């Protein structure tokens, strides 16, 4: 039938974007009451990124090298100061415009929103998962370094992801708001090597479920399997292994549909080692990893 | 590779939703200067959908009648006035968040965000395509009556679709701000067909220039054929004839890889008759119809 990944508005977060230039670099700012939060990495030169000591760039930096804008204001940072990857720029001015807000630390496989900005400006929204191997994919964050992942519960922003890089593969990387990476991965211009990328298998159920709900369950079976019985197959095709937090977390979307989580895993077992013979399920020609079960009982219901 | 679609940043269109409701019907609407802007059919009991006269119904209606709510403040309307199928609620309160827009009426074909809403309260983005035959896929309004889909260009907000209704085959239909369906439809609880859908052609060239500027080539021959040759390929797979104008459209995208627009057509003409042969473009299992030229040219440059 059809089935469309949904961003959270963004209003929240756009009052918080902020420009960052020091040098020729140029990149985007998190302006949350008197802090701003950026990549540590806009102190460095093109030179600088390849092997960078960044206490000791930080040090030659003074805080009048750091030109920290919000639309046409010009915002005096008042004192610089590194947390992990992260620079917080302090500033005398606290933003009118903060909204209520958490720094959380998200877990693989779990999606959000991010606001992409180019130079302090708001560019557009995606709705993206944190994959596996603590990458994101989909080329869209390409030196729109600090532009920041969020989700909305309630009236509270939690602030997930700040972009940092590029890895040679093209896949994007960051930290948490905390500064510290997602992954193995550190903010400097070599070699890196991102792990094998897995399918999120507890979305793909999730997904399922989905069309299930949406009138698209050609692919439902009469089988049904065990977890282990599940997870052998998994591991031969790249998915997640499947666990009982994740069955536990199906529940909601297996009451709604009157299947089973370990009848639904029976089905996608069956996809996996069948393919789809040229039909789709909600619109798409493969199976779609990228909406968490939170995500489907958010738009389903 | 990687191509993902991208909303506009939702921020100036959040603090223009509110709730109205009528009787037991509560839906959307837009607050700009001092009008809110709905569906008519806010008015009609579902037996009143199944065949409504509006002009007699709206008169049995007083403004006490329209509960208006924007966030915890309740506006009162002074005066309504029907244009076309949409609503005009006058308030004596002029939105203090209203941003430079214009109304507009979009082509088939072309694409926009959504700011799914319900009850007055934003609960996510969305990017879609008006389908050929002037619907909209995704199953991602049902009941959100009254959101809007706009374009934002510079500062100003372009709106140019109001949600109406789901037809029995589950697609959503809608007008613009003036109350102008989109296609045949009518506001009312009746059988109503949508045209034949064809594949937005002219997307799908964009979206393949997308492909080749993101390194993912392997669809790529070394034929070039005419508009006429190719659109007698087009048109038997229900594609959308290719003008020249969708040929001056693609001119940048063209300048930008080196590959003439026609040259891309018979790389296009090569897939609709041998598919894909289990392979993707961009992620992608099947060809995609719902980035435009712009789009394409303004995430890729």
């Amino acid at each position: 039938s059809g089935f469309r990944k949904m961003a959270f508005p963004s209003g929240k977060v756009e009052g918080c974007m902020v420009q960052v230039t020091c040098g020729t670099t140029t990149l985007n700012g998190l302006w949350l009451d008197d802090v701003v939060y950026c990549p540590r990495h806009v102190i460095c030169t093109s030179e600088d990124m390849l092997n960078p000591n960044y206490e000791d760039l930080l040090i030659r930096k003074s805080n009048h090298n750091f030109l920290v804008q919000a639309g046409n204001v010009q915002l005096r940072v008042i004192g610089h100061s590194m947390q992990n990857c992260v620079l917080k720029l302090k500033v005398d001015t606290a933003n009118p415009k903060t909204p209520k807000y958490k720094f959380v630390r998200i877990q693989p496989g779990q999606t959000f929103s991010v606001l992409a900005c180019y130079n302090g400006s708001p560019s557009g929204v995606y709705q993206c998962a944190m994959r596996p191997n603590f990458t994101i994919k989909g080329s869209f964050l390409n030196g729109l370094c600090g532009s920041v992942g969020f989700n909305i519960d309630y009236d509270c922003v939690s602030f997930c992801y700040m972009h940092h890089m590029e890895l040679p593969t093209g896949v994007h990387a960051g930290t948490d708001l905390e500064g510290n990476f997602y992954g193995p991965f550190v903010d400097r211009q070599t070699a890196q090597a991102a792990g094998t990328d897995t399918t999120i298998t507890v979305n793909v159920l999730a997904w399922l479920y989905a069309a299930v709900i949406n009138g698209d369950r050609w692919f439902l079976n009469r089988f049904t399997t065990t977890l282990n019985d599940f997870n052998l197959v998994a591991m031969k095709y790249n998915y997640e292994p499947l666990t009982q937090d994740h069955v536990d977390i199906l529940g909601p979307l297996s009451a709604q549909t009157g299947i089973a989580v370990l009848d639904m895993c029976a089905s996608l077992k069956e996809l996996l080692q069948n393919g789809m013979n040229g039909r789709t399920i909600l619109g798409s020609a493969l199976l779609e990893d990228e909406f968490t079960p939170f995500d489907v009982v958010r738009q389903c219901s």
